[PDB]
This record gives C-alpha cells, structure tokens and sequence, in this order.
C-alpha cells in the first residue's frame, strides 16, 4: 500500500504545514501538523476544555462506529517550545492521502496549552518519531508510520516541504519525479528517539564550506534551523546590521538586507537554503526588524534541522530495519 497527502503552510510565514487527516467512521477530517519530532497523535476533541478550543475542528468520538475508549491510557506531552497537552486515549481507523490503519491510537486531549488554543488552523499533531517516544501510559503506543509499515509497498516516507506554497508527505514509495540529481542516504542514531544524524558541514553564501560534523535531528514540527552558536554567528556575520536580541529571544536583522544563502552538508553532497528562505519577517507587525530563520540550539540541548532546512530538500525517512535519511535537491 501507499499514501499521498498535500501538506499547506499554515500562513504566509511556513510557521507550521498541515495536512488532513481522516479519522473515524463515517470520516471525521482534521488537520494534522505531521510532527517527525514527536510520536504521538493527538487531536482536539470533545473532550476538550471548552475555553481551550478556539476554531479547532475537533474530533468526536462517540459519532465514530470504530472508536473503542483505550481503558486505563492516559498522555501527556510537552513540546521544545514549552507548550502541552494531555487526556485519554481512543483506537479507531485514521487514514493519510489513502493509506489507512485500524487500531491505531488516537489521543483525545482533554487539556491543551495556550499556544495550541491561539492556533485555530492545528486540530492536533501527527507524531512520525520513533515510537519510543509515545507517552501514552501504561501501555505505550505505536505511531500512525510504525502500524502501517508492513502494509506499506517500501518501509518509508518522504517530505517534500515547500517554501511558501504546498508539499507532500508520501508513504510507502520514493516519487522519483520530486527531486534533482540523487537521494544522498545519511545513517540515523535512533538512540533518544529521533530522526538524528550528522551534517557534514556548512557554508554561508559564496563561502567556503568548513567540514565539521553537526549532530541534529530531522524535525518537521520545528518552524526554523537551530544550530551552534559558532555557525550561527558565522551566518549573520555577513547580514549588516544583524544582532541577537535578548529582548526579542534571537536574531534578528534589518528587514532592508538581502540575506545570504545557507549550506549544509549531507555526506559528500550539498543542500542549499536559498536567503529567502531564512526570512521570517517582521517582528511585530510594521517594524523594521525582522527575525532570522537559523537561531542558536545552544539553550536546547540539540540541534534541530526544522522546517527552514528541510523545505529545501526532499527528505526519506527510511524506517527499515536499520534506519537512515536521504536528502536531495529539488
Ligand atoms: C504548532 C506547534 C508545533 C510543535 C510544537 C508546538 C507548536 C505550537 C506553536 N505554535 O508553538
Ligand atoms: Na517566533
């Protein structure tokens, strides 16, 4: 089997993508951010404090002839951006661009934090991490990707994020017609639970490229590049008039530049970040400073090729036996 869903940004800045998801029967459509940093599935439902929905459509299970109440399993999740959620657990039929699973977990939030409230475009999240990571307690379970994967005509799937416009999130196959020149295969440490592995290096525009290997993790949850503070000051180096800003929590810089490309190394092949691409606009609405798209991992713990990185790429989640990623250019 395969499955092939358009993923959309959900604003003009690719803050976030989304993809519809269907779950339950008869389908009930939600819109998933697919999340290759987390393991959990979660959704706004019914069961969600009233005053946390704002907009969500929300997922009711007692309308779905297939949901059975997991007895006993509760979830509780906290983001890298301090934001949360938690509740009760359903099993029911979820199906991705044509690609369905029965039984999958469905984790209904009962409470949500202020920022998932303030995003009335998110009903919820789409973990694609390793399922060592799923909270859910006491029986832990597998993501949408891992309970497909024996069905699946390949153990794989690709995102292929695009800057300021649609993507795909594809299962199951490679789409040779989605990228340039070959896919260069990386391995993956699947040590903390993510899809980790390590750079070969980097270059800031016409720059000479410095070889250094930078371990980090493929994550389509996370908005924007986060680096070591080395290489991130090497980048807005070259941006007159760019400054971290403690006031405003990164760099930022005069919305007036023209910004420098961004390099990262896959093995011996090259992945280009156009300038553009690192542009997150102004920092509050008709000021002159804008914010960079590659910040600093230094107060995270990891590093993390987020969606400015991986939308320049078509990225393969390989999930055989032993796992890698691919990148390419497209
Ligand atoms: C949308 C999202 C993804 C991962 C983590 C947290 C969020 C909420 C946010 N807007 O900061
Ligand atoms: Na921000």
């Amino acid at each position: 089997s395969t499955g092939s869903a358009t993923t959309t940004p959900i604003d003009s800045l690719d803050d976030a993508y989304i993809t519809p998801v269907q779950i339950g029967t008869p389908a009930q459509t939600l819109n998933l951010d697919f999340d290759t940093g987390s393991s959990d599935l979660w959704v706004f439902s019914s069961e969600t404090t009233a005053s946390e929905v704002d907009g969500q459509t929300i997922y009711t299970p007692s309308k779905s002839t297939t949901a059975k109440l997991l007895s006993g399993a509760t979830w509780s999740i906290s983001y890298g951006d301090g934001s949360s959620s938690s509740g009760d657990v359903y099993t029911d039929t979820v199906s991705v661009g044509g690609l369905t699973v029965t039984g999958q977990a469905v984790e209904s939030a009962k409470k949500v934090s202020s920022s998932f409230t303030e995003d009335s475009t998110i009903d919820g999240l789409l973990g694609l991490a390793f399922s060592t990571l799923n909270t859910v307690s006491p029986t832990q379970q597998k993501t949408f990707f891992d309970n497909a994967k024996a069905s699946l005509d390949s153990p794989v799937f690709t995102a292929d994020l695009g800057y300021h416009a649609p993507g795909t999130y594809n299962f199951g196959f490679i789409d040779t017609t989605a990228y340039t020149g070959s896919i260069t295969y990386t391995a993956v440490s699947t040590k903390q639970g993510f899809w980790e592995w390590t750079s070969t290096g980097y270059a800031v525009g016409s720059g000479t490229f410095k070889s250094t290997s930078i371990d980090g993790i493929a994550d389509t949850g996370t908005t924007l590049l986060y680096l070591p503070a080395t290489v991130v000051s090497a980048y807005w180096a070259q941006v007159s008039g760019a400054k971290s800003s403690s006031s405003v929590g990164g760099y930022v810089f005069p919305c007036s530049a023209t910004l420098p490309s961004f390099t990262f190394g896959v093995g011996s092949a090259r992945i280009v970040i156009p300038g553009d691409y690192i542009d997150f606009g102004p920092i509050s609405t008709g000021s002159s400073s804008c914010f960079g798209g590659i910040q600093s991992s230094a107060g995270i713990g990891i590093n993390i090729f987020g969606d400015v990185a991986l939308k320049a790429a078509f990225v393969v989640f390989n999930g055989a036996t032993t796992p890698t990623l691919g990148f390419a250019s497209k």
